[PDB]
């Protein structure tokens, strides 16, 4: 089973939605697609 740790790294274009980090922006976008995409446990409030 997946652990949980600190300090990922630090990128110029990070995932408020789970707090990912992408060095470019296009990627950020691909991996966003995942919380808006379905319907996971409680993605965001508004
Ligand atoms: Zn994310």
């Amino acid at each position: 089973g997946s652990s949980g740790s600190s300090g990922t790294g630090e990128k110029p274009h990070e995932c408020r939605e789970c707090g990912k980090s992408f060095s470019f922006n296009s990627q950020l976008i691909v991996h966003q697609r995942i919380h808006t995409g379905e319907n996971p446990s409680g993605p965001s409030s508004g």
